[PDB]
């Protein structure tokens, strides 16, 4: 099939930096043919080949690829030059979701049940790919023009047939046995849930390591005002043994979790569709 011709950095006009990667710099680039926004993520050849990520970057290129959802970012070309790789992914105007929480305070409960259904909705698709997250958070939880999520951050993931994600959001798995899948994504969502009704995370500490000890004992409470059912849904996402989280293969799944009381207006099949709440 005899796809467009390669595209190259004269095409655009590169503007702000969006972001910082751990080996990537994303630039806000317009194409001049088009108009099209698009956040470029750079990556520089001799850094990647160096400090040996060829594995990851490869990896990251191919699962964005494989996406095809709304709920995800999408990778539009990928070109490079002699001395760096660009990929085109989709531009997100309305910016990270942490923003709008550290903005807002904490959500109502009508956002926090619609964007947490998003979420459950991205990360079903996700899943039934046989992609794991493995790195997943607000940060990474992007908004686009129409207030709908867009997930992004592909190099940390895992696709089924090593390495620890954010402090707050590594489930208890991964601190003992090295070892993760659809159950780490689970228990982020569950510390995403937590943090949306509560304004902050919920295992918090003066370091890394104090956070880990919380972690794996298990370390946290709810405050007064947070929502019953969704106090609910947090207790069935942060359990220390993997197996037993409402959403895995051992649970029965996403049927169970999307059936969750928490989630009973929700029509699913439909929310791309469903005008966002207010924030
Ligand atoms: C860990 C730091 C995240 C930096 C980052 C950002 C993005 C991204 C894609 N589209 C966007 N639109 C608006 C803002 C940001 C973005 N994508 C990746 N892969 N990484």
């Amino acid at each position: 099939p005899p796809q467009p011709r390669k595209k190259r950095p004269e095409d655009f006009k590169f503007g702000k930096i969006l972001g910082e990667g751990s080996f990537s710099t994303v630039v806000l680039a317009r194409e001049l043919a088009t108009s099209r926004e698009y956040a470029i993520k750079i990556l520089e050849k001799r850094h990647i080949i160096k400090e040996n990520k060829v594995p990851y970057v490869t990896r990251e290129r191919d699962v964005m690829s494989r996406l095809d959802h709304p709920f995800f970012v999408k990778l539009y070309f990928t070109f490079q030059d002699d001395e760096k790789l660009y990929f085109g992914l989709s531009y997100a105007k309305n910016g990270e979701l942490l923003k709008y929480i550290r903005k807002i305070g904490s959500f109502d409960e009508t956002c926090t049940r619609f964007y947490t259904a998003e979420i459950v909705s991205a990360l079903e698709y996700l899943h039934g790919k046989g992609i794991i997250h493995r790195d997943l958070k607000p940060e990474n939880i992007l908004l686009n023009e129409d207030m709908h999520i867009q997930i992004t951050d592909f190099g940390t993931a895992k696709v089924l047939s090593s390495f620890v994600g954010t402090a707050q959001y590594v489930s208890p798995e991964l601190l003992t046995e090295k070892s993760a899948c659809k159950s780490s994504d689970l228990w982020a969502l569950g510390c995403i849930i937590y943090q949306l009704v509560a304004g902050l995370p919920p295992f918090r500490a003066g370091n890394e390591y104090l956070i880990f000890q919380k972690i794996i004992k298990l370390e946290y409470d709810f405050p007064e005002k947070f929502f019953p059912k969704a106090r609910d849904l947090v207790e069935k996402l942060l359990v220390l043994d993997a197996t037993k989280r409402l959403g895995c293969e051992e649970m029965e799944g996403y049927g169970p979790l999307k059936a969750h009381p928490f989630f009973e207006s929700v029509t699913w099949e439909n929310l791309h569709q469903q005008t966002p709440p207010k924030l």
